[PDB]
């Protein structure tokens, strides 16, 4: 198994974003991806959620 051809972009982040949206919807991409870009690890993303603390009510 493989996958990848040149540099496209490698995006890492991006996928721990998924990874969250997964098991946290509600929250949005846009805000995952940022937060995570500062905590830089879904876990303490998510701990802002899980304790509930990123509120955007868009």
């Amino acid at each position: 198994g493989s996958s990848g051809s040149s540099g496209a972009s490698n995006s890492q982040l991006n996928a721990m974003a998924h990874q969250i949206q997964e098991m946290f919807p509600q929250v949005p991409y846009h805000l995952v991806l940022q937060d995570l870009q500062l905590t830089r690890s879904v876990e303490i993303t998510t701990d802002n959620i899980l304790e509930g603390r990123i509120q955007v009510p868009f």
